[PDB]
């Protein structure tokens, strides 16, 4: 129901943080080599290498894996919040058609009225 | 809540429904004697030019509190049903941001892999 929902829905951000983590991580230990490299000469270990390729395949995964459980989801909430959309529409054409309906009645009851008192004015004259 | 909701406009329903069948009778009633009346000049039971007559206030009375039964539960509802769109509302902008975040990421992640590429070049060398 909705309390999935709103399950779903900080768990996205979960994962979206712990990435928006990991590349705010990457954007630096490579900026830090490409001083090294651009102005120190200083050439990273072939581990550094191997190791922060690794890294740089693990967030690109980690993102392909985000993307699921957007694409995932979205149907899902899309239509849950298609659902109470519809709820709210109807209740409020209801509290329409009735407000419309108290009128005919006001309108029905005078015409009666109307007519009632021709009717007396006739009875007795 | 939505019990509170799905019965006090069950009861709105109920309430005028109620209304209408005793509009639709003095209808009906008041017809008949215009027929007579008109038609034949055969007066009405002098009885009925008073029941009639208390019924029509009965049901003045009845629309006047059908109308009051809607002037106070449609604030209720109003404040319900926007509780409502306020969260499926908000709910959605945060998708929404999300969706741009796996953008900046996505692209902040690339723009790094173009250049560690770039550096893992330089060692190469």
């Amino acid at each position: 129901n909705r309390m999935y929902m709103e399950k779903s829905q900080t768990e996205l951000g979960d994962l979206s943080d712990t990435l928006l983590s990991k590349v705010d991580d990457l954007q630096d230990v490579i900026e830090i080599m490409r001083k090294d490299v651009a102005e120190r000469r200083s050439q990273p270990a072939k581990k550094k290498l191997e190791t922060v390729s690794k890294d740089l395949e693990n967030a690109q995964a980690d993102v392909l894996k985000l993307q699921e459980f957007i694409d995932t989801e979205k149907p899902h909430w899309k239509k849950t919040w298609e659902a109470e959309l519809d709820k709210v529409c109807e209740e409020q054409q209801f509290l329409t058609l009735q407000e419309e309906l108290i009128l005919d009645l006001k309108e029905d009851l005078g015409k009666a009225l109307e007519t009632f008192d021709l009717i007396k004015l006739c009875c007795e004259e």
